């Protein structure tokens, strides 16, 4: 089963040049809870940002180029990614843009973070038709002393 | 000697209801690095938003109220706080606004991060007269893949 996970600002904006101007430790927690013990697939850019492997999870890196770091698994194609995951009950795709795109249609589940933030980004989440998905969980949280903005958690299942 | 350290947004705005809309690890790194193995004065609100002692530093509290946490020292005045600190070369006042206020007149050096961000805040960093201060160091940095905003590090000494 394939599930995408992402943080969306206003207008399906997921990224820009510089780091997103926002502090949401709570988001990282959910991210963490939701992906631990699951293999995670990502792109070269994404991986470059993180800088290290995520622990408690299997990192598969979808890339055309040869990777040196041996602590992660390098792959060249979508099939391979999957193949590299084994017989698990859920594969989590973590981005960025291009991967979300490619894996989007094979996805069956969406964990999404909708952050009330208006920014001018380069990369956007993919467009999916609401029609086709079913909200199974939703939860709003206001900004606070530790989170710079309010946000809402959501889990969409493919209809 | 007393020193203050703080991050200023546009117009000395330093705090608000909900936390600061920005991601600046470099700054967080500068904070830590300039505080590590020293004394730290802070007020209840700051303490509350931090939520745990700052490791590698004696955490002092400046409150009127009594306190339950035994992992920190609580003081009730400026003179206590200072005593509490001991025979060290440099004490560091970390916030918030009021505390900054009180300590300002005693301070001999400031550690400021000037962030390039417009935020509508409640709290400001006190107004100090620039002429009574001498800039010892300043270093500007542009936003990047980590820090969501440009900022400049500055350190002034009392003339
Ligand atoms: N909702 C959501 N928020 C994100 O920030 C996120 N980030 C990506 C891609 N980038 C990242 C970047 C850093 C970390 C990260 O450090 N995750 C840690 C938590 C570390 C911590 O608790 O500080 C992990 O171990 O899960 C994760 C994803 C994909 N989906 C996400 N999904
Ligand atoms: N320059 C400056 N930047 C700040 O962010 C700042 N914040 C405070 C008060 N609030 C805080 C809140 C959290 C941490 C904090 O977590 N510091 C850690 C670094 C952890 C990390 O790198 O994530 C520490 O170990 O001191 C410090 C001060 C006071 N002076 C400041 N001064």
């Amino acid at each position: 089963m394939i599930s995408l996970i992402a943080a969306l600002a206003v207008d399906r904006v997921i990224g820009m040049e510089n780091a997103m101007p926002w502090n949401l430790p709570a988001d990282l927690a959910w991210f963490k809870r939701n992906t631990l013990d699951k293999p995670v697939i990502m792109g070269r850019h994404t991986w470059e940002s993180i800088g290290r492997p995520l622990p408690g999870r299997k990192n598969i890196i979808l890339s055309s180029q040869p990777g040196t770091d041996d602590r992660v698994t390098w792959v060249k194609s979508v099939d391979e990614a999957i193949a590299a995951c084994g017989d698990v009950p859920e594969i989590m795709v973590i981005g960025g843009g291009r991967v979300y795109e490619q894996f989007l249609p094979k996805a069956q589940k969406l964990y999404l973070t909708h952050i009330d933030a208006e920014v001018e980004g380069d990369t956007h989440f993919p467009d999916y038709e609401p029609d086709d998905w079913e909200s199974v969980f939703s939860e709003f949280h206001d900004a606070d002393a530790q989170n710079s903005h309010s946000y809402c958690f959501e889990i969409l299942e493919r209809r």
